[PDB]
């Protein structure tokens, strides 16, 4: 069916509600995102720490050592960033979108929102008219399609006489005298019924007007929430993409540093001496 | 204290042990690296499938539809890259520790490592020469202190001859012969502390060689290890790095070119057409 058709803006009323729950949708998906983001980060300092503990009470000393620990340290420092993560999420884009749910949408006391409430209201004195004077028209149909259909029935019940010569004089008098009746009878019908459309023909430009008067500012609205939408998840964008940032790629430029100063052989150096013959030795004297 | 005392060798053979344990720690410290990537894979394409369905089920059509969703499809090539990297730590990185550790590690039929014994045995092989020629200038030691403090009690025999004219000369020949035997035990027995050190003289350039040569083929094989580490680690910190990858980058950049597509207005022009004043009707008429 059709949208001018009485009370099918039903489905442009319900969408304001849906655009409330769009809202507290897009808010949960973000979050339930930051919870996991953090879940990450948190997994990563708990192993670095777990680890830089490990190497450290580890035999595995010198620069290996540091180059070893590197890597406890680029976990800790992505945990920093996804942690960083979580928090642009969260403190501004999920509030962000908590605050502009709340000036757009009044909850009504009884029930639902005030800015439904209102459309609703809106659609119904804004179509009122045009649904009353179609009565007039409707009443008047089955007016007229009762007597235009009772005029054949007078004219299917005047021949009856082609068989029985009964009454013929108060017969075709009687016959004669009800199909004139009719006559008259589905005129005056199709009359009022043709006055009852040129009055509903004279509501329907103040209908069409009023009707998507009512229907424009909900557009409005809606738009106001759609362009919302493409501003927040531009900014979430931004929020999850680390390819577009400097301080990541440190991470992993000082993580090459780190591992490429392991000398190895000033490892055994030091080995060498402290463990090794580099270590001095009282030499067997007279005494 | 020092290296070149005897026995004080197991430092630098107990380093042999530590260098198969260290592997093991660090290919554990690789497989709870990437388990917990893979976890974080898991939590994300789980979030993909979560809201790619609340979504699609949601009042929310159109473009902006598709915006938010874009946002799913980054949650999963993400996933899917750090999934890239569990296989690639796994696969290679550990793999590869692994596979070097036993390829430089044979344990023995009793316990212990191959070449763990290969260094024990071969520093005795060179200690005990020095050792032996020790124990003898060891107990050289307790042979001249023996006697040459046996001589000084021999002035306490004399010495004690001031107050009392006992015995005749017949005694004072007694002590008169321990000038020419006494005295003897002292110039013997420091004449053969000399050759002890004289000889062990003889015995410590070929002791410091050989007990060298052994120590450098630790140094040796300890290189290995250590430059090994440094080459695996660099290879580590290549799989974890995520900043230098083309598919990365590209996912983000597709994501927000994918959120500018949001078009407002085309989502609007749809909804009027279709349950707006955009829809026909049938205008009522004479029937
Ligand atoms: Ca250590
Ligand atoms: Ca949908
Ligand atoms: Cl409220
Ligand atoms: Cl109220």
């Amino acid at each position: 069916d059709s949208f001018w058709e009485v009370g099918n803006y039903k489905r442009t009323v319900k969408r304001i509600d849906d655009g409330h729950r769009l809202c507290g949708d897009l808010m949960n998906c973000l979050h339930e995102r930051a919870r996991i983001e953090k879940a990450y980060a948190q997994q990563l300092t708990e192993w670095a720490r777990r680890w830089r503990q490990l190497v450290e009470k580890g035999p595995q000393y010198g620069t290996v050592e540091k180059a070893w620990i590197a890597v406890m340290s680029e976990a800790e420092r992505v945990s920093e960033l996804h942690l960083e993560v979580k928090a642009s999420l969260m403190n501004e884009d999920f509030e962000k979108i908590k605050n502009w749910q709340k000036e757009a949408f009044h909850k009504q006391m009884m029930g639902g929102f005030k800015e439904t409430k209102e459309a609703e209201d809106g659609f119904r004195k804004a179509q009122k008219p045009w649904a009353k004077k179609l009565k007039e028209v409707e009443a008047a149909k089955k007016a007229h399609h009762t007597a235009c259909k009772e005029e054949k029935l007078a004219i299917s019940r005047e021949a009856n006489s082609k068989a029985d010569p009964s009454l013929n004089p108060e017969q075709l008098k009687k016959l004669q005298d009800k199909i004139e009746k009719c006559k008259q009878d589905v005129l005056k019908t199709k009359d009022k019924y043709e006055k009852s459309l040129k009055e509903l023909d004279q509501t329907t430009p103040q209908y069409m007007e009023n009707m998507e008067q009512v229907f424009e500012q909900c557009q409005q609205f809606e738009e106001k929430r759609l362009r919302f939408f493409r501003e927040v998840l531009l900014e979430v964008q931004k929020h999850l993409d680390l390819s577009n940032v400097a301080s990541y790629k440190t991470i992993y430029r000082e993580l090459e540093q780190s591992i490429k100063a392991a000398d190895a052989v000033e490892d055994l150096r030091w080995f060498r001496a402290n463990h090794g013959p580099g270590m001095a030795m009282n030499w067997p004297q007279f005494e």
